[PDB]
């Protein structure tokens, strides 16, 4: 549970939505036992109009497991409240049928895509030429920090996010993150981020050295994950420890002190920051909120 049990937390019935008034789209992805869909909502605005939304719901596979893990989903969401730099709940469907966690639709789709389909276009000062949306370094300085609040945020409110990474930042207009997490909605069956550890599968490159050998999962473990994070940003997409198996030979040259070395893109005190988040000691890593003032003093003198 790490620090806050979430099924103690409780659910706002504020949120509660007619699952009547949602007529749902096409699937936007989908995991073993769960998706998220697009779907328009009939009068979630005063206005009759309807607006575009995307839903989270469990497949006819899941089991009890996966139905406490989307409640316990639902709780943590109504727990944290409203936040900018975090995918924004807008409501949900408890009774009359399977739980439904209704969010913002945002347009861009995830940060890993976005990087992958800029990264060719990449412009590292200055664009002529505006409308061609390229993507910059003040953009990719922008999002660090954006990510940094975010997490700030989660940690302030005693919470753990596990998955840290670029494939769960969503993107809106005007290169703004929300911080996400697909869980079971992600088909970490077939997705080569994720390997097979024990009985599970887990995103061991983005995982600290504490977490990975004996399971634990605390504010100090998030940050570990950002330098991931950070590195997969600065590299515009790519996958980290590059032509690197997990194996036996990866976690020993971990656990004895092997690190990434600077992305091609990353500003020097950018790497710094990879740098600090990676110490084996997850006492020596910086927190959320002292990241982001690294970074603000960065962005001033951009
Ligand atoms: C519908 C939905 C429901 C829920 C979430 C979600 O993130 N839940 C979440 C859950 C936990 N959590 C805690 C404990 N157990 C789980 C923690 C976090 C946080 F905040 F900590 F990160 C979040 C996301 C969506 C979506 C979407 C969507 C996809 N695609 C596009 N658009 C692209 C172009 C097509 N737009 C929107
Ligand atoms: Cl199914």
């Amino acid at each position: 549970y790490s620090y806050i049990d979430p099924t103690q937390l409780p659910y706002d019935h504020k949120w509660e939505f007619p699952r009547n008034r949602l007529s749902f789209g096409k699937t936007l992805g989908a995991g073993a036992f769960g998706k998220v869909v697009e779907a328009t909502a009939q009068g979630l605005i005063k206005s009759d109009a309807a607006m575009t939304v995307a839903v989270k719901m469990l497949k006819p596979s899941a089991h009890s497991t996966e139905r406490e893990a989307l409640m316990s989903e639902l709780k943590v969401l109504s727990y944290l409240g409203n936040h900018e730099n975090i995918v924004n709940l807008l409501g949900a469907c408890t009774h009359g049928g399977p739980t439904l966690v209704i969010t913002e639709y945002c347009c861009y789709g995830d940060l890993l895509n976005f990087l992958r389909r800029k990264r060719d276009e990449f412009v590292p000062y200055k664009v002529a030429d505006l409308y061609k949306d390229f993507l910059t370094l003040e953009h990719l300085l922008s999002f660090s920090y954006q990510v940094a609040k975010g997490m700030a945020f989660l940690a302030s409110k005693n919470c753990i996010h596990r998955d840290l990474a670029a494939r769960n930042i969503l993107l809106t207009h005007g290169n703004i993150t929300k911080i996400c997490d697909f869980g079971l909605a992600r088909d970490i069956k077939n997705d080569s981020n994720y390997v097979d550890k024990g009985n599970a599968r887990l995103p061991v490159k983005w995982m600290a050295p504490e977490s990975i050998f004996n399971s634990v999962y605390t504010f100090e473990s998030d940050v570990w994950s950002y330098g991931i994070f950070l590195w997969e940003l600065f590299s515009l997409g790519s996958s980290p420890y590059p032509g690197m198996p997990v194996d036996s030979k990866f976690y020993k040259m971990i656990k004895e002190g092997f690190r990434m070395s600077s992305p091609e893109y990353a500003p020097a005190e950018m790497y710094d920051i990879m740098k600090t988040c990676w110490d084996a000691d997850p006492d020596k890593r910086p927190t959320f909120k002292q990241i982001v003032q690294d970074i603000e003093k960065q962005i001033s003198e951009s």
